[PDB]
C-alpha cells in the first residue's frame, strides 16, 4: 500500500534525523 | 485517495527535513 | 472526511518545517 | 486519531527547534 | 496499539528537545 | 509488525538525545 511505504520512509527519515542530532548534541559536548 | 496522498506528501517532506539535517550535521563537523 | 483533513494539515505543516530546515542549511553556509 | 495527534505536536516542536536553530546560526554571523 | 504509543513517546521527546533548543538560543543571545 | 519495531526504536533514540541536550542546554548556564 502506499500509506504503508509511507511509514517506512517516514521511519527511515526518523532515524537519519535521530543520528544527525546525536552528532550535533556530540558537536555541542565536545 | 486522498489519505495516501497527503501520507506521500508527509514522507517527502521528512526525506527533505533529513537532508537538511544532515547538511547541518556536517556544517558542525567543518 | 476529518480523518483525511487531518493528514492533510501534518503535510503542510512538515512542509513548512522542510523550508525552515533547508533555510537554516543554507545559513550555516555564511 | 492518536497518531495524528502525536505527527502534530512533533511538528509544533520542530517548528520550535527550527526557530532556536535559526537564532543559533545568526548568532555566529553577528 | 504499539506504533500509537511509540508515536507518543517520540512526541514527549520532541517536546524536551525544543525545550532546550530555546533555552540554548537563549544563551546565544546572552 | 516490522513497521511498530522500527518506530520503537525511533522512540527510544529520541529519548536519548532530549537527555543529550538537557545536559547541553543546563551547560549554557554555568
Amino acid at each position: 500500500g502506499e500509506i504503508a511505504q509511507a511509514f517506512k520512509e517516514i521511519a527511515k527519515a526518523f532515524k537519519e534525523i535521530a543520528w544527525a542530532f546525536k552528532e550535533i548534541a556530540q558537536a555541542f559536548k565536545g
